[PDB]
DNA sequence: AACCCTA
């Protein structure tokens, strides 16, 4: 199974999902085994786009990670 | 209050 899933996350909250250097995105990339691509800052927009492409069990072990970080902030 | 990776 191959398929993907689309988010959208707020500006202010994707800083939390990435870490320092990016160490927290790496992370849920390295565990989830999900190809996670964030988009670039869109000046008119206040949100970020989150593509999350894998396995069934690869696309929900990266949301569950990325959910675990957001109930932080 | 807001970490900037991969690609
Ligand atoms: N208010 C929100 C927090 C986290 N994710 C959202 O999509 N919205």
């Amino acid at each position: 199974q191959t398929t993907s899933h689309e988010l959208t996350i707020p500006n202010d909250l994707i800083g939390c999902i990435i870490g320092r250097q990016g160490a927290k995105i790496n992370e849920i990339r390295q565990m989830s085994g999900a190809q996670i691509k964030i988009a670039n800052p869109v000046e008119g927009s206040t949100d970020r786009q989150v593509t999350i492409t894998g396995s069934a069990a690869s696309i929900s072990l990266a949301q569950y990670l990325i959910n675990v970080r957001l109930s932080s902030e």
